[PDB]
């Protein structure tokens, strides 16, 4: 096993940057904000983790985005999730929107389907809220989840193609072509249907996009933070 939030020298050879370097928030900072949160988020033990919400604000720092942009690329992740805990990976986040609410985009959700009440549900299509999925557009299938309190190794590959694939523990999970017809009728069939995600552009489909790690408010801890951009 190689040492964690390092890359390979073969990763490296292959054209892999390390996004975090176990140590420091060098590399991110937060949605809609010039710098990484003050509060609610840790660097311990070559973890970046989302502090839990006690209800107040110094327990809440919010979603943390890469100060980099990727248009086509191979991101990963791991993560390891607590009970009943939500998170998620997104990209093309472009915070070309107003500051309120959240930094959107095109979501790889991370979720405990068996305990939170948001595993259940959805606008228009079933199990589009579940683990590995698109958020509220398309259902992850062949999800070999490693269980609450483990390790799993999240992918979002967008190729120059367009051509989009989420991957999990090294399985392909869910597979979609960006900006396609059949993609737009999955967007007026989700909750970004509404006008305050197409402001500014067609929701998921901006040229490039800040990577986004999710606070929702649970405890998630993530390592291995590593990008590939595609040429």
């Amino acid at each position: 096993t190689p040492a964690i939030n390092q890359l390979t020298d073969q990763e490296k050879a292959e054209g892999w940057a390390l996004l975090f370097d176990g140590k420091t928030t060098k590399g991110w900072r937060g949605a809609h904000k010039d710098a990484f949160p003050d509060h609610g988020w840790m660097v311990k033990d070559g973890e970046l983790i989302v502090q839990k919400s006690d209800g107040s604000e110094s327990t809440n720092g919010g979603d943390i985005v890469t100060e980099g942009e990727y248009s086509a690329f191979e991101f990963s992740v791991d993560f390891k999730i607590t009970e009943g805990a939500n998170s998620g990976i997104k990209y093309f986040v472009t915070e070309q929107e107003k500051q309120k609410g959240s930094a959107y985009g095109l979501e790889f959700q991370l979720l405990d389907d068996a305990k939170h009440p948001d595993a259940k549900l959805y606008t228009t299509f079933p199990g589009s809220r579940t683990l590995g999925s698109l958020y509220d557009l398309k259902k992850s299938e062949n999800i070999h989840f490693n269980g609450v309190g483990e390790w799993n190794t999240a992918v979002v590959k967008v190729f120059p193609n367009n051509h989009v694939e989420h991957w999990l523990n090294g399985v392909k999970v869910l597979e979609y072509e960006r900006g396609s017809k059949e993609f737009r009728d999955l967007v007026k069939g989700s909750k970004y249907a509404d006008p305050s995600y197409n402001a500014g552009g067609a929701f998921g489909e901006a040229p490039k996009g800040h990577i986004l790690l999710q606070d929702h408010g649970d405890e998630v801890a993530f390592r291995n933070i590593k990008v590939k951009e595609l040429k």
